[PDB]
């Protein structure tokens, strides 16, 4: 039941750690997951649809940790409040990069994938834009660019910068040195005149 | 010769804009140029190398514009002088959108493409961490983070965003938006404390 489709998940997930989508088969993943090909065909209709899931369910893990973050105001200072959000992105994705490895590179070929991906980026971004308006009508920021324009750049660099490092790209900075360099950017270019 | 082959070039560059690589054949481009199929293959071993000199050759036009630049100090002040420096990717890569777009979905399939892009996003950072520390040698901008992670992070977010603003992707900062955007978190975090 939720027993197999959840084998069928982790055996995809364990997969993908040594090799992409594309040389991963139906067999593979059934055979992983203890049960036939046709078997598998009953919970999922391809792999991509695995795939799917699984991105699906790490997206809905980040997006449910910031909603508990934004009910649960953290009692520090500014910096430190813009940290624990992009934290919760930063070890999200960070706990599944093989994951966030294959669900990037099927964006371009999955129309699901592409638009599982806009939708929630819509949702952190105007989440972003809220948070940097209410900073700006207590007087907290100053009102420079539009908060929107604004808070979409600063999540396309996270979303960027996040998946070169853990992809250890070159380019990249250092996975252990990628957190304070976003928050510095965020920090300044959020409160600076 | 150069004829023959800039035909072929220019004809790829057209078909790009209505339809990806994987909807040109060799027919397409050998009948837009103009020759027979056995004569393309003459020129460019596939679809796929010729990708690949259109990116190269945008790709050294904005580094020669970037180096004119350089060489000629524009006279003005720090916020006129990133900008000017950010709007020669915007300029260059602005108008050639269809070979971006198509080079950009090559990256993952193509090891030329992924080195060549590696190589000149490595030496255009390189050149904008040597542009912030002379900046910082001078008094002009505060020791703050590494100069280099910083560059490594501006760079990412200008590649990102730029590339959403011009496939006009959902989300993306609007084409008219995004050069003001960009200069605006390149000035805060470059020169705020
Ligand atoms: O780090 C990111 N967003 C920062 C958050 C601060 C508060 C809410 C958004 C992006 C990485 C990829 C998706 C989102
Ligand atoms: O806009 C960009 N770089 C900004 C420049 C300021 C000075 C030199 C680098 C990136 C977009 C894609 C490649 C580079």
């Amino acid at each position: 039941g939720d027993d197999r489709e959840l084998a069928i998940l982790a055996t995809a997930e364990n997969l993908l750690e040594d090799r992409p989508l594309a040389d991963i088969s139906v067999d593979d993943l059934a055979k992983g997951a203890g049960i036939s090909r046709p078997t598998f065909y009953f919970y999922f209709p391809s792999k991509e649809a695995v795939l799917l899931t699984l991105l699906d369910r790490v997206v809905n893990q980040a997006d449910m940790a910031l909603q508990t973050l934004a009910e649960n105001p953290a009692d520090t200072d500014r910096e430190n409040m813009w940290r624990t959000g992009i934290n919760v992105f930063f070890e999200t994705f960070g706990s599944h990069k093989a994951v966030t490895r294959a669900g990037q590179a099927a964006r371009a070929t999955s129309v699901e994938v592409a638009e599982l991906w806009s939708t929630f980026m819509q949702k952190w971004i105007a989440y972003t834009a809220a948070v940097i308006d209410a900073e700006r009508d207590r007087g907290a920021a100053p009102r420079t660019l539009p908060a929107h324009e604004l808070a979409t750049a600063l999540n396309l660099m996270n979303e960027r910068t996040l998946f070169a490092s853990f992809a250890g790209e070159q380019p990249s900075v250092p996975e252990a040195r990628v957190l304070d360099t976003l928050v510095h950017i965020w920090v300044t270019s959020i409160y600076g005149e």
